[PDB]
């Protein structure tokens, strides 16, 4: 009873709140009217809107209620806290010094709101269902006492799956892999971070006019050619990190459906991660980052259509090097080991 109250105070404190606020304090009429649904998961819904002439992405998660939502029970205050903490910590890495990366996504704000679902969001939900189709329950059954966590992120671009046919050349592919590896290495070094769910819908790409991107790993600064794209890694629902010996993580040791999926290499990775940590998810195993990078390199080699010329000796050489990376990267222990020791990045 007191533990439930402690869990609640921790979440409200992360939100700079004393208690829940109404949906309006957070999504007033104008912002609601500009919402469009852009994604979904068992977790809930993601909308795109505009806040002060800037695009933002808003993730809405029902918490603490008894109803089934998209086939699963809602997370409690205790269970939602890790995603909040991790989103905050990875957003900070863009402004750090010794371990600095722009490769995650900025978190503008996080709120705990109370109310039934806004009709305007239901209308956006319906439009998505009509056009793209939806696996989720229409979220119209929540009562006016229902709590939600509302995470407002910087808008990070289009996901790698939807950019399948839009990359210019194999040079762009190598830059994307280099950006992902460097971002994960910086998070390993700073926070002993594992993403644990880096499928290609969680890799976003935005056009940039910067020719060189920068990161700093343990005080050493390096550059990566942008090839006109800036990568952002998103969605920390399953992630793990630690600060001063205190681990923050998603405890999936009683979750069964996560390890029974089929039809994609993605679902073999959950089973391999479980095998390698003996189902002890607080432990640090940065090899899981390598597994996800390996899955992403497979996508790069098998699913991408390029706009520019592929038969030039230079591009054929890049392809050979990404193939060699694909067949050797599993012999490295971490993203940091890949970044610093793999020949692809030399
Ligand atoms: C269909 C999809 N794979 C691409 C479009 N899509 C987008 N989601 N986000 C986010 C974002 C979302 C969730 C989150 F936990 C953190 C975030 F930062 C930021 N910018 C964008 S585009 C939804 C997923």
């Amino acid at each position: 009873s007191n533990k439930k109250a402690s869990d609640a105070e921790k979440v409200y404190g992360e939100c700079s709140q004393k208690g829940p606020v109404p949906f309006s304090h957070c999504l007033p009429t104008e912002k609601l009217q500009r919402c469009e649904k852009i994604g979904e998961g068992v977790f809930g819904e993601v909308f795109q809107t505009i806040a002060d002439h800037t695009p933002v992405a808003i993730k809405i998660i029902a918490i603490e209620g008894p109803d089934l939502v998209n086939g699963s029970h809602q997370k409690t205050f205790e269970e939602i806290l890790p995603e909040i903490i991790i989103s905050k910590e990875l957003s900070l890495l863009s402004g750090e010094v010794c371990n600095r990366t722009e490769g995650f996504i900025g978190l503008n704000s996080v709120h705990c709101v109370q109310g039934s679902y806004p009709p305007l969001l239901l209308k956006a939900w319906d439009h998505y269902n009509s056009t793209k189709g939806s696996a989720n329950d229409r979220p119209d059954f929540f009562k006016d006492d229902q709590l939600f966590i509302v995470l407002e992120f910087e808008f990070g671009g289009i996901d790698l799956e939807q950019m399948r046919t839009k990359l210019s050349s194999l040079a762009t592919a190598k830059s994307i892999l280099h950006q992902l590896t460097a971002s994960l290495a910086v998070a390993e070094a700073s926070l002993r971070f594992e993403h644990r769910d880096l499928h290609w819908g969680n890799v976003l790409l935005k056009k940039t006019s910067l020719k060189k991107l920068h990161y700093t790993l343990n005080g050493k600064s390096s550059t990566i050619p942008s090839c006109g794209l800036q990568v952002s890694i998103i969605d920390y629902t399953l992630s793990r990190l630690e600060r001063d010996g205190i681990v923050v993580f998603c405890d999936v040791s009683m979750d069964e459906d996560l390890f029974t999926g089929d039809g994609d290499y993605q679902f073999d990775i959950y089973r391999l991660m479980k095998k390698e940590n003996n189902n002890r998810w607080g432990e640090y195993h940065p090899y899981s980052n390598v597994l996800w990078l390996h899955y992403l390199t497979d996508k790069m080699l098998k699913q991408m259509t390029f706009k520019t010329k592929c038969n030039t000796p230079a591009m054929k050489q890049i392809k050979r090097k990404i193939q060699e990376f694909h067949r050797t990267m599993l012999n490295f222990s971490s993203a940091t080991d890949l970044l610093c020791q793999h020949s692809l990045f030399k």
